[PDB]
């Protein structure tokens, strides 16, 4: 990919390293959070600490009227509150007026990515990606994006989101652009003290990327071997998540009553959340939780594998109970209940956990429940009994809806959890 930066966590020193080969110098301020799960991804809030600076190898700053170059990077950012129209920088390798930046801005219900190019006579050019928050469920709002941007000198600026091409712009009428010798990671002129952003995996290289290139780049980058919940982090054992089911994501899931003789079902509706002109969004935390517990992962962490085997707690009234059916009840479709733990006994109730990657909505997942022989009950999902759709289990190749995503609380997208 002719890489000539790659900001890579390693365990070894317990640091944030340049692993490209150039060695550049990464500098970290005491007001950078890193998540305790995945090193790679820190949040950079609005404060003068809250920054990291790369100093570059000589051998890769760029001063030239000619040289292609792409950059790439992973960020999650937070819904927009309020209205700002205030543009501010988040990645800056400026000098004197001339180099490129990467910086958002919000307005009209848009949140916006923006990448701009810098001339030594000061001829500005910009490409922009931005998405809605007057929308239902949105594969965007606080959720991670991979942002890939490419630019040929001859022609277009190009800027690619989850592999995908949305927006180029013609930038051959710059002449030269001599870069910074650092680039600061840093909100810049952002007047919200409490905004912050999410970033992981930067990135650049000394060509302009092609189609399959970034495609290729975005899939190795997305750690598909690991669940996602609904914001794009990985999935956990032992947290609690709201659960979408994607058949219809206007409904949510309840517990009529527990025990082995009780059903879960589709309730409506979901309902909405709104700031008027601002977001207009689903309703995220409704309806019953779940909570992903260990079986047979082979794994000593807690993060949630491709085809992990897994029980699923219920919660009911802040109460767990134990996501569980008898599979030798009549019928295809085998109705789940949400039983008390010690008394699940012979019950059905491990699940592998499997993720679900097409070209739609990202962070879909599977469950498959499994008898204690390791056949298979089926893909959890609904059945229409006459008027009432109930949480099923039932073999494919033996009824609807066993996409889901799991949603944990989060501070970025603002709904209150009292």
């Amino acid at each position: 990919y002719n890489c000539i930066l790659n900001i890579k966590y390693e365990m070894d020193r317990d640091k944030l390293v340049d692993s490209s080969g150039y060695r550049s110098r990464i500098n970290i301020g005491t007001g950078v959070k890193f998540s305790e799960i995945d090193k790679n991804q820190v949040q950079l809030s609005n404060l003068e600490s809250s920054k990291i600076e790369v100093i570059l190898n000589n051998g890769v700053i760029y001063n030239s009227m000619y040289e292609n170059f792409s950059t790439s990077f992973w960020i999650r950012i937070p819904k927009y509150f309020r209205n700002i129209n205030n543009e501010y920088k988040i990645i800056s390798c400026m000098q004197n007026n001339s180099g490129w930046e990467v910086s958002l801005n919000f307005s009209n219900m848009n949140s916006k990515i923006i990448w701009t190019l810098q001339d030594t006579e000061g001829i500005k050019k910009t490409v922009v990606f931005q998405y809605t928050q007057n929308i239902n469920i949105s594969d965007y709002i606080n959720r991670w994006i991979f942002v890939t941007i490419t630019n040929n000198r001859l022609s277009n600026s190009k800027i690619y989101i989850n592999g995908r091409l949305i927006n180029e712009e013609s930038i051959s009428d710059l002449g030269n652009i001599h870069a910074s010798n650092n680039i600061m990671f840093k909100l810049d002129g952002c007047r919200d003290p409490h905004r912050y952003i999410w970033i992981k995996y930067f990135n650049l290289f000394d060509k302009e990327l092609n189609k399959k290139e970034i495609k290729d780049l975005y899939d190795n980058q997305s750690n598909s071997g690991i669940l996602k919940d609904f914001w794009g982090d990985y999935l956990q054992y032992d947290k609690p998540y709201y659960m979408l089911n994607l058949y219809d994501p206007n409904k949510y899931l309840d517990v009529n009553n527990v025990g082995i003789r009780g059903y879960m079902y589709l309730k409506g509706p979901r309902g909405r959340i709104v700031t008027t002109n601002i977001y207009l969004n689903s309703t995220l935390y409704m309806g019953t939780k779940f909570i992903i517990k260990k079986y047979a992962s082979g794994n000593k962490d807690n993060i949630v594998r491709n085809n992990d085997r897994v029980y699923i707690n219920v919660v009911v009234k802040n109460k767990e109970y134990r996501l569980a059916t008898n599979a030798s009840q009549a019928g295809v479709e085998k109705i789940l209940s949400a039983v008390e733990i010690p008394d699940v006994g012979n019950l059905s109730q491990v699940v592998v956990m499997k993720s679900e990657n097409d070209q739609g909505i990202r962070n879909k997942c599977k469950m498959n429940l499994q008898d204690n022989n390791g056949n298979d009950i089926g893909f959890i999902g609904f059945h229409q009994f006459n008027n009432i759709a109930k949480l099923v289990a039932s073999n494919w190749y033996n009824t609807f809806g066993c996409s889901w995503e799991f949603i944990p609380v989060d501070d970025g997208w603002g709904e209150s959890s009292l």
